[PDB]
């Protein structure tokens, strides 16, 4: 009959920062075709729907862009966990997805969930093998570190820049980037614990994304493989600064490249708005 | 501190049809930079903001896409008038805009505004002069009626198809259409009182629009000039069918081409959702 929803800015503690997701509660009465139409109506990068669990978790989450269902997504699931924290006292939340059950640790102050940490799927990776084409599209001559593409659901390519100022100076040819299908292009720069990122993806319908949570785990692996951090070291990844949606993602990859045991991504989230829809 | 909003599906009587707009009430405390950030957060084609009047109208409306402020827009203003009807008993609403005050007639049943009619700016027009390029981009050999571009704020080009089935069969090259700057491409077909339309606009950030209210007045003028209806005859324009967002627009242009006295566009609207934001 009606559904309540909230809009969460994921990877932010301040509204209008981070990356929005709409979260719809009590969605068991909605067929998937209707969920898809609602996600299209909202037009946010994703809308999620909270359903009763089917495999022993706390809830089953379905994730929709305006056009299609996704089996996994980073900031939408973080935002969903933070939104659901308003309706449970549990310290941990087990959210079922198409790719299995993901564990979230919820962080509260006086009953309000302000942040969460999630396990992520362990990615696979290989060289992209299209370096000259991609570098030309980005407008630069070379990457710092190897140009590799990671898969954890989505696909994420990483191109390294020699300084944060060089990262901010990028002005990619988005028409040229559109020849890179079913992937996002993540450009990064930094040192030690602190990194900056920018993400561009014609394939995923975004000129430049504010906070690409599914890329944060892969970036931690990339930095560790290429000697910039150790495995097991947390990194801070600040994305979206140039577009006015600063987003802070934290990530850690445990183990070694050949035997990764855990990939964790965490961030703050904040409620931008709350409402009810008429169906 | 907080603001209430509603989501109106304009040019529809059923939720999830028509074309959405978010309408924010009591917006006088928001600087325009903040309105723009809110419109970006919502990511709907437009968000509007209701302000105290400055020139004797009932309210001043500011209209924002996710990227810029607009001086005029069709479905966003229709939706705003319908939303505001919930907060007044007045039969007519005078909404100030950057382009002057627009009169709306509100249609109610038991206190609920179900539809409205608006005056529109009187357009100007000329031949586009890029016919072969545009026809190639649309994938067809010729137009029925002259390919003319109308200006009433936005710019709207009209290309005529020989049947509704031919209109539905269009599969434009959106890359090629992106060479048409600061305009929308409206393709139409029909007869008598009943017409079908499809609108494509890379320039305005929409692959295909559900209901292009600012094009409805121009189309009525185009059809009258080219002998398909008379001036003063209302037409029904059904848009958005192929994309699953059917939208019914009504339009009438009074006078003659050389001396147009009124351009009226009307439609239903319906509330999809209601909420509150935290700033
Ligand atoms: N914003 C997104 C858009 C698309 C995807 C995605 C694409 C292909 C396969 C797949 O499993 C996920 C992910 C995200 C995300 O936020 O992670
Ligand atoms: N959805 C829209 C997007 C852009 C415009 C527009 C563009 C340039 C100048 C201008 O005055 C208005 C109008 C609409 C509309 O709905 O009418």
């Amino acid at each position: 009959h009606m559904h309540n929803y909230v809009i969460i800015d994921a990877f932010a503690s301040v509204p209008l920062e981070g990356n929005p997701v709409a979260v719809f509660f009590d969605a068991d009465d909605l067929p998937p075709a209707q969920m898809q139409r609602i996600a299209r109506e909202m037009n946010l990068s994703e809308s999620t729907f909270v359903l009763k669990p089917r495999n022993g978790g706390d809830a089953l989450i379905r994730i929709f862009t305006p056009v299609n269902e996704l089996p996994f997504a980073g900031h939408p699931l973080l935002g969903t966990a933070i939104a659901l924290g308003a309706h449970t006292d549990n310290h941990r939340l087990y959210l079922e997805t198409q790719m299995g059950t993901i564990a979230f640790e919820l962080e509260r102050q006086n009953g309000s969930v302000i942040a969460a940490s999630m396990d992520q799927p362990i990615p696979t990776w290989t060289a992209l093998g299209r370096d000259a084409e991609l570098l030309k599209a980005l407008g630069i001559s070379d990457s710092t570190f190897p140009i590799e593409i990671y898969h954890n659901g989505p696909r994420h390519v990483f191109v390294g820049l020699p300084s944060i100022d060089a990262l901010s100076a990028l002005h990619p040819d988005h028409r040229a980037l559109s020849n890179f299908h079913d992937m996002a292009i993540n450009c990064f720069a930094g040192a030690g614990r602190r990194w900056r990122s920018r993400m561009f993806s014609p394939a995923y319908g975004v000129v430049e994304d504010a906070a690409t949570g599914s890329a944060a785990g892969p970036l931690a692996i990339h930095l560790a493989r290429h000697g910039q951090i150790e495995f097991g070291q947390p990194v801070e990844i600040l994305q979206g600064v140039e577009i006015g949606r600063p987003s802070l993602m934290f990530a850690k990859a445990e183990g070694r490249a050949e035997q990764l045991t855990r990939v964790e991504v965490s961030g703050n989230g904040v409620t931008f708005g709350r409402g009810t829809i008429v169906l």
